[PDB]
């Protein structure tokens, strides 16, 4: 475990993370995809061997000894708000199981279903709250990665409001 488990947020490419493992915002078919998924495919392409997994699940594949946790959030274009909310919560619970099983002291994680799977809606708070619900019982240092300047400020505020 980390000596004093924390949450932090950084605005940069998660392919440049300084953590012991990464969470990919994966598609169910293990395809290169776009956004975070394409950055992860360029950096860790070996981790896409048999990475296909259903919505609401996570599947870990090693790139060398570096673990890539492929977490499949729902595409809110296809799911109802109710069913999508359930699957987005479930993907983060499976990430927390994998992080615990791997015994890592730190993990880099993006906000699932906030980009091209958002169905055109701002889901920062919904996705971050499901991240906290799953990760709060883990003792890894969690570093959340984002690309937008306003999102960085809002994620940092949400972390600080609970400390
Ligand atoms: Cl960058
Ligand atoms: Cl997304
Ligand atoms: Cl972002």
């Amino acid at each position: 475990g980390a000596m004093a488990p924390s949450y932090r947020v950084k605005r940069m490419d998660i392919a440049k993370n300084d953590e012991e493992c990464v969470v990919n915002a994966a598609n169910p078919r293990g395809l290169p995809g776009d956004g975070v998924c394409k950055a992860v495919y360029k950096k860790w392409p070996e981790s896409f061997k048999n990475s296909a997994t259903p919505v609401g699940t996570a599947k870990t594949v090693m790139c060398g000894t570096y673990p890539v946790i492929h977490a499949v959030g729902p595409n809110f274009s296809n799911y109802t708000e109710s069913e999508g909310d359930r699957e987005l919560a479930a993907a983060y619970r499976e990430v927390a199981k994998e992080v615990t099983r791997l015994g890592v002291n730190s993990v880099a994680i993006p906000l699932l279903s906030t980009g091209v799977y958002s169905g055109g809606k701002d889901r920062l708070t919904q996705s971050l709250n499901h991240l906290f619900t799953a990760m709060d019982s883990t003792d890894a240092d969690v570093v959340i990665y984002c690309r937008d300047k306003e999102w960085e400020k809002k994620i940092s505020e949400a972390i600080q409001m609970r400390t």
